């Protein structure tokens, strides 16, 4: 009868709370934290007002409605969100819809900064303010974040605060564990966004093909009828998520997790550790279990796919079962493969059943089927081996520098701050995966590669400036990593007109801490890529050289900003003869 009722019975007030105010923050990133707040407590109250009485007046509405609603009563809306007050004359589900496109992927908010000071007082003083205030902080920076994630990690943030603000050092302890919690969660932010940008720009096939791959893989002892309903439930609770309908997305996580628990058995034998844990944590660990041994069974897979006779009529049947088919028994036998290679070696197979069944002898010609797929396979296994090969030889920071000359050859229309985000979170992949046992080097690294690609197509609808990005984000999800790896040096493009100032340095660099120092000398590098495309790897990796050695001079200076004045121009004008 009462939706509003049912969530906030289903939830608990903690939860309703919580996930509320994570919805609200993502949908109005702007407003001071206590508005958002107010808000959320009128909401609360009125699913209060509706459990005690649910034929109650207005209690019958959807969520939407309810809130859409809520939403439209904020102070200022057409100058705080001016496009937004737009919305609010839109019914049902139009405006949802309208409220979704608004949403807003880089909002630049202030850095968020330890202050192990500040906030451990604020902490003391009020926790609930505190971790709601977090929440808060998190969405609005990142406006798809999985809700129920959020929750789970405000726990995290707070056991933090806990063990922290009693020790003798509060930085001390408290540093390490808030910049550990800010990588997971860009992570997280980064894996849900991929999961949103799949069903706005591919749909929920794409999603559901994707999840088949992934989850074959880790649950490799289910069989296919498990892994299909568990595809399904999980494609609805994100479709739910990334539609901003935060409670019904966490109320059919928890259906979910409780699913996984009771039928662990017939799941993966990794999940018994997961399962024996409290709500939030349980889903946590669920999401993110590794990959169950492979069964001694796996049955061969050339006799039903390469060898029957029948296959061409199992296709023309069926096509979505058969293909699904094959694509759960391939991918629960390679957990070595990305999850795109799957998806890539799914639609080759595809292809090679569609030419190959209408050709006199069919038989014949799909016999060699799983042949064709080697090619696809040392394709991104020979990029992995490379990148990894480069990252062990010449360390992070040179290896971002290689990626930004690489990323900004392909795309020099792209604005500077962004070509330096992006090749350096693909160094942090080098990192990341490189490191690992070699079996484990291609999923990780193919599968953060689909993480910051997308990011770089997120920000692209936003900002438009180049047509091969476009073809790359928008042709096929599979595909979007060789297409990416394919683009060259962008040949009709004019070198950006030389300004002194961009590559003029001053004794302010010398008081930043390392990572921002990095990053100004790396805006310079894709600078430097800009005016001369045409220069090779190693000249820029030499001029780049020559202005690091320049500014650990100058920083080591009596005085710091003659020494910048003086030798700067030299450095500028003889680099630009070192690029020709
Ligand atoms: N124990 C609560 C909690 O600390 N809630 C904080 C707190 O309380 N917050 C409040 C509030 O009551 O003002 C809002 Cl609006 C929503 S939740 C946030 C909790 C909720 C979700 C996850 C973990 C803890
Ligand atoms: N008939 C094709 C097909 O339409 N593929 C389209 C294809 O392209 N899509 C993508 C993609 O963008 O990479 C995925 Cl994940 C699979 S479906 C959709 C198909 C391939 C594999 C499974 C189902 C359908």
């Amino acid at each position: 009868k009462s939706e509003i009722a049912h969530r906030f019975n289903d939830l608990g007030e903690k939860h309703f709370k919580g996930l509320v105010l994570v919805a609200f923050s993502q949908y109005l990133q702007q407003c001071p934290f206590e508005d958002h707040v107010k808000l959320v407590n009128e909401v609360t109250e009125f699913a209060k007002k509706c459990a005690a009485d649910e034929s109650a007046e207005n209690c019958d509405k959807s969520l939407h409605t309810l809130f859409g609603d809520k939403l439209c009563t904020v102070a200022t809306l057409r100058a705080t969100y001016g496009e937004l007050a737009d919305c609010c004359e839109k019914q049902e589900p139009e405006r949802n819809e309208c409220f979704l496109t608004h949403k807003d992927d880089h909002p630049n908010l202030p850095k968020l900064k330890p202050e192990p000071d500040a906030q451990c007082a604020a902490f003391q003083e009020d926790p609930d303010k505190f971790l709601g205030k977090y929440l808060y902080e998190v969405a609005r920076r990142h406006p798809y974040f999985y809700g129920p994630e959020l929750l789970f990690h405000a726990e995290e943030y707070k056991a933090d605060f806990t063990e922290c603000c009693p020790a003798d050092d509060k930085a001390g302890c408290l540093i390490p564990k808030l910049d550990a919690l800010k990588e997971r969660i860009l992570l997280s932010s980064a894996k849900e966004r991929l999961k949103c940008s799949s069903f706005q720009n591919f749909g929920e096939r794409a999603v559901k093909a994707w999840s088949v791959a992934r989850l074959s893989q880790k649950f490799p002892k289910a069989d296919f009828a498990e892994v299909s309903k568990i595809v399904t439930d999980l494609t609805k609770v994100h479709k739910e998520c990334c539609h901003g309908d935060l409670l019904e997305c966490a109320d059919d996580r928890a259906d979910l997790a409780k699913y996984i628990c009771e039928h662990q058995d017939s799941i993966s034998g990794k999940l018994k550790a997961c399962c024996d844990k409290p709500l939030l944590q349980k889903s946590h660990c669920i999401a993110e279990v590794k990959e169950d041994d492979l069964p001694s069974d796996l049955p061969a897979l050339a006799a039903d796919f390469a060898e029957d006779k029948e296959i061409c009529k199992h296709y023309k049947d069926a096509k979505d079962v058969f293909l699904g088919t094959f694509l759960y028994e391939y991918s629960r036998r390679h957990p070595d493969y990305s999850v795109s290679l799957l998806l890539r070696i799914a639609k080759t197979y595809e292809a090679t059943l569609e030419k190959c069944c209408a050709e006199a002898d069919p038989p014949a010609c799909y016999a060699t089927v799983f042949d064709q797929f080697t090619p696809l396979v040392e394709e991104p296994k020979s990029l992995v081996k490379k990148n990894c090969d480069l990252f062990e030889e010449v360390g992070e920071y040179d290896f971002q520098n290689a990626l930004i000359v690489r990323y900004t050859k392909k795309a020099p229309q792209v604005s500077t701050p962004t070509l330096v985000e992006i090749g350096r979170t693909l160094g942090k992949v080098g990192s990341r995966c490189c490191k690992l046992p070699e079996s484990e080097r291609l999923p990780c690294s193919e599968n953060h590669l689909a993480l910051a690609l997308n990011r770089l197509c997120v920000l692209h609808e936003k900002t438009p400036v180049s047509e091969k990005i476009t073809k790359c984000c928008t042709d096929s999800l599979a595909e979007r990593r060789p297409c990416f790896s394919a683009l060259e040096l962008d040949e009709g493009y004019v070198p950006k007109e030389f300004k002194a100032e961009t590559f003029t340095f001053h004794a302010d660099i010398c008081t930043l801490p390392e990572d921002e120092k990095q990053i100004k000398k790396q805006s310079a590098l894709a600078e430097l890529v800009k005016h001369k495309p045409k220069a090779t790897k190693e000249q820029l990796k030499t001029v780049l050289g020559n202005f690091s050695a320049f500014v650990a001079k100058c920083c080591g200076a009596e005085d710091k900003e003659a020494c910048f004045a003086e030798e700067g121009p030299k450095l500028v004008a003889s680099s630009q003869l070192a690029l020709a």
